[PDB]
This record gives C-alpha cells, sequence and structure tokens, in this order.
C-alpha cells in the first residue's frame, strides 16, 4: 500500500477470499473513489481472470457501469481505483424492501438492460449478472460493476451449465430473467439445498409464479427464461419490449450518454498548468491512455466538471 502518495485511504467496506475494497480519496481533486485491494498470492494463476477483467474495463464507459479510473501495480498488490457508489448495494435493497414495486422493478430494470446493451455492443458479455453485481449512486442509478467473466449456479444458463456451446448475449439475457424475477419477488425463481437438485430445476426452467405479478410481467419471465437459446428473447427485442415500455413510453436508451470523443479543454488545460506544459504534449500524454495516475487525474477532473464544481486541483 505505498505507491499510493495518490490517494488518502479511509475505511474498508469489501471483505473478499480474493480481494477487498477500502474509500479512498483522490489528493489532487478531492474527488472520493473505491479502491479494490487484491493479493496477486491468492490469485495464483486467477492474473489472467483480472488482466481480462482490467482490459475489459479499459474498453468502457457507460452510465451505468462503474468507471475505472487508475491500475497499480506493485510487487505482490493489483489496485483498481473505481467509481464511488455510495447509494448502496442492489442485494440488499431488495431484502430490505422484500421486493420492490412492479413500477420500481422496471424503472430499475431498464438501466441494467441499458449497461448490458452497451456491454454486448463493444463486443462482451458480463456472464454472472445478479443483484450482488449491481450497485447504486447517490441518486439511486444503477452502477453494474465485478466484471471478472464459481457458483452462481442460480443465476446460469441451462445451457452453459451444460458446457454447451453458447452465446454471451444469450447467457446475459438468461440472467437478466432471474434478476427481474429476483426483483418482483424477492427470491429465487429456482432453489434447493445442494447444488445437484439446483441444476435439475433449472434444466426443467419451470418455476412458482407469485399471485402478485402481473399478466405482462408473467409474460416477460416467460421470453426472458426459455431453456431453449433459440427461443430466448434477442437483446434486440428486451430494449422495446411492452412491459419494458409500460409506463415510460420510450425504448431503453442504451448507447453510451457519457461517450469519451473529444478530451475536455478545461481538464486538459488545469493538467496543463499543473504539469506545467503546453497543451499539444499534455494531449499526447493523456492520449496513451495508461490508466495510470494521469487518467485517473483526468478522469476526476471531468467528474468534477459534470458536478459544475471548479475544473481545479489542489
Ligand atoms: C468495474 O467495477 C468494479 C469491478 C470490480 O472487480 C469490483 C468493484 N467493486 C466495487 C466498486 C465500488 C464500490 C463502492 O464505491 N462502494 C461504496 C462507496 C461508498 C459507500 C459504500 C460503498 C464497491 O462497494 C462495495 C460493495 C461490494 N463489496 C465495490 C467494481
Amino acid at each position: 500500500d505505498e505507491l499510493l502518495k495518490y490517494y488518502e485511504l479511509h475505511e474498508t467496506i469489501g471483505t473478499g477470499g480474493f480481494a477487498k475494497v477500502k474509500l479512498a480519496c483522490h489528493i489532487l481533486t478531492g474527488e472520493m473513489v473505491a479502491i479494490k485491494i487484491m493479493d496477486k498470492n491468492t490469485l495464483g494463476s486467477d492474473l489472467p481472470r483480472i488482466k481480462t477483467e482490467i482490459e475489459a474495463l479499459k474498453n468502457l464507459r457507460h452510465q451505468h457501469i462503474c468507471q475505472l479510473y487508475h491500475v497499480l501495480e506493485t510487487a505482490n498488490k493489483i489496485f483498481m481505483v473505481l467509481e464511488y457508489c455510495p447509494g448502496g448495494e442492489l442485494f440488499d435493497y431488495i431484502i430490505s424492501q422484500d421486493r420492490l414495486s412492479e413500477e420500481e422493478t422496471r424503472v430499475v430494470f431498464r438501466q441494467i438492460v441499458s449497461a448490458v446493451a452497451y456491454v454486448h455492443s463493444q463486443g462482451y458479455a458480463h456472464r454472472d449478472l445478479k443483484p450482488e453485481n449491481l450497485l447504486f449512486d447517490e441518486y439511486h442509478k444503477l452502477k453494474l460493476i465485478d466484471f471478472g467473466l464459481c457458483g452462481s449456479l442460480a443465476y446460469a444458463a441451462p445451457e452453459l451449465i451444460q458446457g454447451k456451446s453458447y452465446l454471451g448475449s444469450e447467457a446475459d439475457v438468461w440472467s437478466m430473467g432471474i434478476l427481474l424475477y429476483v426483483l418482483m419477488c424477492g427470491f429465487l425463481p429456482f432453489d434447493d439445498d445442494t447444488a445437484a437438485a439446483l441444476v435439475a430445476k433449472i434444466m426443467r426452467g419451470k418455476y412458482d409464479v407469485p399471485k402478485w405479478l402481473s399478466p405482462s410481467s408473467i409474460l416477460l419471465l416467460q421470453q426472458m427464461l426459455q431453456v431453449d437459446p433459440k427461443k430466448r428473447i434477442s437483446m434486440k427485442n428486451l430494449l422495446n419490449h411492452p412491459w419494458i415500455m409500460q409506463d415510460y413510453n420510450y425504448p431503453v436508451e442504451w448507447q453510451s450518454k457519457n461517450p469519451f470523443i473529444h478530451l475536455d479543454d478545461d481538464c486538459v488545460t488545469e493538467l496543463s498548468v499543473h504539469h506545467r506544459n503546453n497543451r499539444q504534449t499534455m494531449e499526447d500524454l493523456i492520449s496513451l491512455w495508461q490508466y495510470d495516475h494521469l487518467t485517473a487525474t483526468y478522469l476526476l477532473l471531468l467528474a468534477k466538471k459534470a458536478r459544475g464544481k471548479p475544473v481545479r486541483l489542489r
């Protein structure tokens, strides 16, 4: 925890057997941040599992995907600096409310669908969608985290389950079906004690359908949760499914609303005075997009400027 002369570490909020997250604060900007701290000695040959995550995240920029700011590799630690999401967890939200109204699940699902549709357009699949992977920011907007791709068999598609060849996207829509189910009901559509009776239930593909589910809800579950992946609903069709649009009558807007197009002059200007060098060379240096400290500093001034705060380093 040494090269971090960029951040003032605060408290722990995430504890895993693979990794542990700490709240931190970006010295130069003032901006708050979350730092996933790994042990390479725990990973062993799960470096692949994380390095393919990082290159994945380097290629993503969406309003509903947790932003990656910075990577730092020391002798035996990997540090990911990530978008601060102080709204809380999707999962814990669900259990705190027992289950969300149909109209609240819809508002949220549309966010999930937005994230995932964008993921697919960029050439990836999440392949592990679940409540534990969705965070809320302070405006209660969802941030998809934790790319990575043990046992979320509960959320795994049947053809994934059984070593069959598969499309990631068709896999993901399955998992979105399960998620939807648990937003509206508060428990998993397929469940048992051991793993074997769980897998058996998935392969049969039929589930209890609580009294409170609406005709439209019951419909969309069926189209998402098809065993035969030929018969599952495409993303294409999800984006503007009548249930999806039942309350806000517009298709899901999946395209990145914050795209990276040009460099932002102000940020480039502050970064230029601070690093006592000229505009061209500061653009050249940022354009290298190394996700080093300068890339963090840039992304965070950009976020500072969106809050309408002055665009300044300390
Ligand atoms: C792509 O985004 C990723 C990848 C990944 O491997 C892990 C995470 N995990 C995160 C990221 C941020 C937070 C966070 O900002 N949490 C927070 C902030 C303020 C107050 C309370 C919590 C995070 O939170 C911990 C939840 C899961 N243990 C996890 C993102």
